[PDB]
């Protein structure tokens, strides 16, 4: 029996008055008796103990409230929806994530072949929603949605992981295709030769990589007669088929964002424009709004021009063609290995473009990492799949070669200068993005674990946390392991970065982006696949004078921008999940896996490892090893583990090479790490 919530009036006069606390709490997923609220001043973060103080609250929820219980909940952010199994003790739900209560379903609901017959149902998934929780019930009461399949297989686990996060993957309805453009060959209005600049018959590309379907970018580059260059970035505008107020505009605004998952890509618009009308795509005639600087060959801008431009582009290349040109610089790349181009260019002109372009962003990345900027990068690897089948074949980790950094440099230009346009034309409503510094409670703590064991690091500021961590070892085959382990030590206290609206926030600290080491940022570079780029869209062409002042109030900006947050965090998720399902399914269809691994930290009964070809962070227990006995010491608050195998001994404490196989267990999603 929990207890009652508190009248509106009592938590006006609280909130007003200041005792009182909102905050969004955070549930541990490894235990469930736990909850944390951020503190608003940015002390420790405030406990709340039992799963009585929490008062029915479920995780990501806002709530109103040393240790402290929950008495109210002001907005009810989980999606209340669950995948789970359904059993006998009415009829009993039990989902997949343990946050969630587990849930009591109506026997009339259920299936007439689930009464008689309830054996044959024990291994379907099925999605429950919540409704109602009450006074006197430790469970809550649910319904039933759906059937979803087979439990461990692909298709039913990635619906219900979409549908437990919120995403909307139904079809679009007929009143949002009613306001895309008709006819099926659609041509660019004569109208529109007057009001854009005519870039039709400069040499212009795309670098994507293989498998994309949309194109939000192309580049360009032009030698001029004093050893400058021009340099363009063309971004296809999807604020001109996009009108405000349509249906088409207010379902772009309800997905914020377009989620990408191993196998499949959920869109935020209809595929006409996500494919034809808009993506740049070779050989057809488009419009773009561009950016174009006149840049030194060390990367300093002396000329700045935006605007609304026709462009054509000539070739398609990927990021395996253009690391082949850069690495070719002298000897000409045969014509079989290329992608198809148009006859009025030749591979010359491209193949040249490259390398200027990769050596002004050589300087450019230089310059950025001596002013300060930091790069935490963890480890993203990538799947081979089975094209009839379906299944995963292999997996890889993806490497971050070069030509990944020459587009990600003239991306960096484009939105730091669109940044100070936007700015500066309107100062009170302009969308922005930012990332605090990191929280300093809990950088004590990696600053106390490596002040030991004789590691300089250094967490003062970006740049000093990455030289520390470049100048210290490299080139070393222990030594690039140790670097990954690090940068997954490091990457911990690092907050997410936050779209804001400028007129909301007074001081000028706040709106610095603390890892790129900039007072000014914002995303301008990919309106196809977010929503806040066809805002900033729209932004500055009100500025560039193109149409009249937008219409929208500072604070409905905010509450967008609430809106855009909560779906990118929850995009993020969803790709996690995915991967993870993935890479489980290949694990159970291709036998043990032998690898090398790391530890990472120690503990009475189990350590935790890193698998280096892989990437992933399992758990090892002792209990599941054959050895004789294991005894854990500590000695200047450092771990250790003895482990006795006249039989051998082994050693192992932090930053130890071990060699681990991967083998599944007859659980559909689970596998285990047994050392070797």
């Amino acid at each position: 029996i929990f207890e009652t919530y508190m009248s509106k009036e009592d938590v006006s006069e609280g909130l007003k008055r200041g005792t009182l606390i909102q905050g969004v709490l955070r549930i541990n997923p490894k235990k469930f008796h736990e909850a944390f609220i951020p503190s608003p001043d940015g002390d420790r973060d405030i406990f709340i103990d039992g799963v009585v103080a929490r008062n029915r609250a479920l995780n990501g929820d806002l709530v109103v409230v040393r240790s402290a219980k929950v008495v109210y909940i002001l907005e009810k952010k989980h999606s209340r929806a669950a995948t789970g199994f359904l059993k006998l003790l009415y009829a009993l739900f039990s989902p997949s994530d343990h946050r969630v209560p587990r849930i009591y379903v109506p026997l009339k609901d259920c299936p007439q072949d689930f009464v008689a017959r309830p054996k044959d149902y024990a291994n379907t998934l099925f999605i429950c929603r919540i409704v109602d929780w009450k006074e006197d019930c430790n469970f809550a009461l649910g319904q039933l949605a759906k059937s979803l399949g087979q439990a461990g297989e692909i298709e039913p686990e990635t619906e219900g992981i979409l549908t437990e996060y919120g995403v909307d993957f139904s079809d679009f309805s007929s009143e949002v295709l009613e306001c895309l453009p008709q006819g099926l060959p659609w041509t660019i209005p004569p109208e529109e030769f007057s009001k854009r600049r005519d870039l039709r018959k400069d040499c212009i590309f795309t670098i994507d990589p293989s498998t994309a379907r949309d194109l939000n970018d192309a580049l360009s580059c032009k030698p001029l007669a004093d050893g400058n260059f021009k340099v363009g970035v063309h971004i296809a505008d999807v604020s001109y088929f996009v009108p405000e107020g349509s249906d088409l505009d207010k379902v772009a605004a309800e997905r914020a964002t377009s989620v990408y998952l191993v196998q499949k890509v959920v869109p935020m618009l209809p595929r006409l424009l996500c494919e034809e009308l808009c993506s740049l795509n070779p050989m057809s005639d488009k419009l773009t709004f561009s950016v174009i600087w006149t840049l030194t060959p060390e990367g300093k801008i002396l000329d700045e021009w935006f605007g609304r431009t026709i462009i054509r582009s000539c070739t398609k290349l990927s990021y395996e063609h253009a690391q082949s040109m850069i690495e070719s610089p002298t000897e000409k790349i045969p014509a079989k290995e290329l992608p198809p181009i148009s006859p009025e260019h030749s591979s010359e002109e491209v193949h040249q473009a490259v390398l200027n372009l990769h050596g002004i962003a050589k300087q450019l990345r230089q310059q950025r990492f001596v002013d300060g900027a930091l790069r935490l990068d963890q480890l993203k690897l990538a799947f081979t799949l089975d094209h009839e089948t379906g299944l995963p074949q292999g997996c890889h980790i993806y490497e971050y070669r070069e030509s990944n950094k020459l587009v990600e440099e003239f991306m960096l230009l484009a939105n730091m200068a669109v940044a100070h346009k936007i700015h500066r034309a309107f100062p009170e409503q302009a969308l922005l993005r930012r990332h605090p510094p990191p929280q300093t409670r809990m950088l004590s703590d990696l600053v106390e674990f490596c002040d030991q064991m004789g590691l300089p690091v250094d967490f003062s500021s970006a740049g000093a946390l990455n030289k520390s961590l470049t100048q210290t070892f490299g080139d070393d085959k222990y030594s690039l392991a140790r670097k990954e382990v690090l940068t997954n030590m490091c990457s911990r206290p690092m907050q997410m970065a936050l779209y804001f609206c400028s007129g909301l926030l007074q001081d000028p600290a706040q709106f610095r982006h603390y890892a790129l080491n900039v007072p000014l940022y914002t995303h301008f570079t990919s309106p196809i696949r977010r929503f806040a780029d066809v805002l900033v869209h729209r932004l500055l062409a009100a500025a560039l004078g193109y149409r009249e002042r937008l219409d929208m109030a500072p604070d409905t900006l905010q509450k967008q921008a609430d809106h855009c947050n909560d779906r990118r965090m929850a995009s993020k998720r969803v790709q996690e999940l995915s991967t993870s399902l993935f890479f489980a399914v290949l694990v159970k269809e291709s036998g043990p896996l032998e690898s090398e691994a790391m530890v990472m930290g120690i503990l009475k009964q189990a350590f935790d490892v890193l698998v280096l070809r892989y990437g992933v962070q399992k758990r090892i227990y002792c209990n599941a090893l054959a050895l004789r006995s294991h005894h854990f010491q500590k000695v200047g608050k450092k771990p250790e583990l003895t482990l006795v195998w006249e039989p051998a001994q082994q050693v192992i404490t932090i930053f130890s090479l071990v060699e681990v196989v991967l083998q599944a267990e007859s659980t559909a999603l689970k596998y285990s790490a047994i050392l070797k």
